């Protein structure tokens, strides 16, 4: 039975080694966060508009001014190769077949260059800054290979305390490559090329990356730039003031700070304050979750675990199936609430509970 | 033990094939909706009025200006024959013996004409529009055979995603007839009588049916007309403005949109805004549920699954028993809260929790 | 282990026949009411006053202007003989030894006269009106035998729908006497003494008893009169206006109307509106429950099932033990919240949750 | 697996005799209090400040004007020797190695003098007053041996009703010493030295200790004085007015009054009203719990059971490990919410839920 995202989660759990499944599904500490990410959607119910002609529906929408098949994206997730062989390519091809963007992680198992050469869809690059020089190298690499959008993830200044991994002594799978860091010299001696080696031989990121650093990145990247990991309208607004073209409200799927609010709690406020694209992720599993966020003003929703379940369970085809189910889910929901054009969604279709 | 509706549900589950029971009991997706439909009643508790003479009580009430034994109706449910042989007739005869109306579904297993010929009670007809011409045919058929009231169901523009049915590969029982669509010609060639054949060979309804179409139906039907499936005071009000004589607030028993609000959430508002009869269904199982809705202003409550449990468990007699229990339940409740005349119910007997 | 009321409930369940225990513990319908009666106490928490000299504490308090050892009473419960031999006398003697009143039920197994002759404590009489003449007879009997206070129970106009009893086909135990109705003639022919026989051969009360009838009772009884079963400040106030000396807010321990509010929900309002003694029962099990009600203004709390568990488990001694535990519980609580004199309790010691 | 406080609780339960574990873990009556102490932390979630340089973090903070490694303390707990041999010394040495204060209980198994001679850390003394003269003796003893701060515990005027202990007939372990009461004469005859003997041969404290008595203690102790066990801003304020240098909001870990509010419910109010140090304990287990209290204004958090689990499970090393985990937890949390300096915490990092 594969009729929804949960069914794929169940199949993924049966096919993945326990430790890998725990690494995928787990959250920080007590996992009250991942639970809250799901529960928060129950804070809204639908108030359908009846007797509306919904015989012709449209899920097409512009994201950052660019039209795509539906307001969804496959978000950045690292080590996809640990879930399925060439997982990054499988996800990218599925997203492309579905008409939506795919975001490559800095911690991907397939290089920025290799993916761009094997997939002609809308590719976005998610940046983690460990070393400034190295980050600049990846950004320019993404720029020269055709990536349209750059996403800076800011919520991993330090690593999340995920206790399932600690119990399993989880170790990055051997057959797994941190490809984007491949070839980066040594032999070279001196502050950097030594200060850089010391940063790469560390599992932590640049915790000093601040607003000033964002300005630096803004000048380096000429196309659309989004800041991911925000949990307040104030931070979202500051990002826009600093040059960002939009933001991605997110708590990293409950994997970093167990007691973090769900981004849904500041979505409407961020939309009203910034006046710029506000994308969102964390906790989305049903089409109704997605429609609620869009109704509150979100530009688009990024999928994390939902499509990874499809990938882990059935590879590229699994991802295709999950996207197909979610699209039909969203479409069905639009028909049921009387909003034939997805771009017409508004808070008026919701009831606060 | 058959002392309440739940007892009949239990007996029905024991007598019906699993797949049929799932088709009856199931809701859309996570079934949070059917649960919410039940839980919402706990939002109100009773504040009885003591030392009131309740030695003489009356459940008699006018519905759409017509007196009936109690403010209940057996609502429209399709494929009743799948629950018990000649289920439509069993329900109709039980309703008639109880002094309340019975609403025949467009998807009934007994024809509009056959029921009218075998039952002299107050028969209502519920219309689903798949093809305009065909719908017009059924409406006139109902008109000519004595049906007093027409109910347009508007919440199935597309089919609900009921996962139990998907798991069971549920198929409309073979010995089961969609009688009202019987004999409708073919052989005939041309747009319609081809555009009509194409619509009938489809399990979906006319998703384009809108306010303009309601006006069309309003002119076709000369008697009382109600619009069913509304979940907002605004839509209820528009229905009245368009000619409807009343509305039926409903989320189709949680079978269409899992995250829909319960109609109880907009009952008081709809009553105050429309100033016309506001009937309601979805989630009613105890007499207290019914009394709460009536106290909030509902004209009457339509039963869906409650009487179907009686039907599935013990046929016509089972329906009689459920109606008898519910009537005694309502009567007992009226005595206990100090409101001897059911028409005297008001919000004053309730406490918001 | 017998350290609290729950421990006695557990022991009572082990010693009583299942059907008798169900008759004692059961509530109306879904039993959401008995649960709510318990849960409502969690709506308040304590805010102790520290550094208060609590070396000398007093639980003594006036109830209806008469001093008693503590603000508790053993409330009226019928058929006590079904729980323990001569249960009425056991409860009365325990209450008397504890320095608190005992209320005899109209449905007691020991007569008004016999109890008064075998117990010299403060005896109250609870009246159920089935037949006016018969009620007048019992009232005068109670008056002539020394009962100090009369309590009219108004929440059983019709019998509660207790489904455990229906499942067990519960029948009033054979060795059990409805003593107060003993000897009341027949042979006599004519309206009454025929209209009265017809009322006694019925398990229902006088559902017509109203405000006018209360006035009648008020003139018949010369001492303190309380009206029991009220669930609104408005009704409590009307009772005072009609002559009552106080009221007992109660939902009959969740045995009559499952969806009734808990009397705790209207306690403060009733105290403020009436300006007269407001006693209360329903759901009290811990000393903290009792102290919360007293802090909100209740004059006293009547125990129903709490002391019946002591009775069913260990007879008179069991009741003594429960009263001893509850008194020590209340005393301990007063010390802990910094209110040495029970009459000094106020809302200031509580925090609404 | 020892990655958090709960893991140590689990290990402690496996190593301690059931009755000892129950004595440690148990709460008063229904234990709704200990549960509420944990649940209340979910009333707040974090709203991280992104793009803040958190590469350099500091947990250093002043408590009562004195700098310590982090805003934590090992609070006063009696009979520590029942959990691990020389438990008081183990806890003190661990606290000292961690750079935080340790508070010795009046009911400790190691004397005030012996601890001061074997540990050079910041030692605080918690006072329970059973007999004024005896209390004065301990206070001066603590003064002369180097204790920097005096804590008066006011929430045990009478003993809490902990039912686990009653079920286990819990008795203070034989090999266990109430050392601070050692040698206190007898043979001596007369009011006191007879009135004092009678008070010591009692398991109850001086329930008369009031505001006047606090003034007495204030004049006796020349250094920092804190009053522990407060549950209201009003009492906290009165303590400051009476001479206290700060307070410790606490419900004694849910061990005294089951229905007491959690001190977290009056933390912000106490901070705003008193304008003096407000420390707090009761329910703290995760670094997030601690950070939430500090953000609301708490000067420091005292650990009760958290470090006792470390002690019971693995002695001094266990305590060291728990403190190490909690410090890394707090540090990690500060980085994640964007507040590098612990003294910069404010309500702005929280979202009320
Ligand atoms: C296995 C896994 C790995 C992840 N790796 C990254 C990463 O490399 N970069 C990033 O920006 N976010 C990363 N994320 C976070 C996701 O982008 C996204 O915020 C999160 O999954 C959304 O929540 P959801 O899983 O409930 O959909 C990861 C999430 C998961 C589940
Ligand atoms: C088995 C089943 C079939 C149904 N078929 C129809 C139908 O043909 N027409 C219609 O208007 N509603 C239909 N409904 C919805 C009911 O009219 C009603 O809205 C719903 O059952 C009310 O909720 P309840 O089941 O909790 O009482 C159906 C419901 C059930 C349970
Ligand atoms: C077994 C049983 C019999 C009762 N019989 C009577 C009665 O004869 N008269 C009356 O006024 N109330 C009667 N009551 C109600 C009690 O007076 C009281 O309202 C109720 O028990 C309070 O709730 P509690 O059981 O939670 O304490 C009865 C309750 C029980 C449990
Ligand atoms: C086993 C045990 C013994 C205690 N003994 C004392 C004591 O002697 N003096 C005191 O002031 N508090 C005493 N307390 C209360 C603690 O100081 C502190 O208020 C409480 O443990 C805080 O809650 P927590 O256990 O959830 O951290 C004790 C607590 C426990 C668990």
């Amino acid at each position: 039975n594969l009729f929804n995202v949960e069914d794929y989660r169940k199949l993924a759990q049966k096919r993945l080694p326990k430790m890998v499944y725990d690494y995928l599904e787990g959250g920080a500490e007590d996992e009250y966060g991942v639970k809250h990410n799901r529960d928060v959607f129950q804070q809204w119910r639908f108030k359908p508009k009846r007797l509306v002609d919904v015989s012709r529906r449209s899920l097409q929408a512009e994201v950052l001014g660019k039209r795509q098949s539906m307001p969804l994206l496959i978000g950045p997730t690292g080590l996809n190769g640990a879930l399925w062989p060439k997982g990054d390519l499988a996800l990218a091809r599925a997203a492309t077949k579905a008409g939506i963007p795919f975001v490559l992680s800095t911690a991907s198992n397939m290089s920025i260059e290799d993916l761009a050469r094997q997939c002609d869809g809308d590719l976005w690059f998610q940046l983690y800054v460990i070393h400034r020089e190295i980050a600049q190298g990846m950004v320019l690499k993404a720029l020269h290979t055709g990536y349209t959008t750059l996403v800076l993830t800011t919520d991993v200044a330090v690593n999340g305390y995920r206790e399932r991994d600690l119990h399993n002594r989880f170790k990055i799978p051997p057959f797994l490559t941190l490809k984007n860091f491949e070839g980066i010299d040594l032999g070279k001696m001196d502050k950097a090329n030594l200060e850089m080696q010391a940063a790469l031989m560390s599992r932590q990121m640049d915790a000093s990356f601040n607003w000033e650093a964002l300005r630096w990145l803004r000048d380096l990247w000429p196309h659309k730039l989004l800041v991911k990991g925000l949990l307040s309208a104030e931070d979202a607004d500051r990002c826009i003031a600093e040059g960002a073209d939009g933001v991605i409200l997110s708590n990293h799927g409950g994997r970093q700070l167990d007691c973090a609010i769900s981004p849904m709690e500041v979505l409407a406020q961020s939309v009203a304050k910034t006046g710029k694209p506000v994308l969102i992720d964390s906790g989305f599993r049903r089409g109704s979750d997605i429609v609620k966020a869009l109704a509150l003003g979100a530009e688009a929703v990024l999928l994390g675990r939902a499509t990874l379940y499809g990938l882990a369970a059935r590879g590229e085809t699994g991802v295709d199936e999950v996207l197909t189910l979610l699209k039909a889910d969203i479409d069905r929901t639009l028909a049921q609430i009387g909003c034939p054009d997805i771009t017409s969604l508004s808070p008026d279709y919701l009831q606060n509970e």
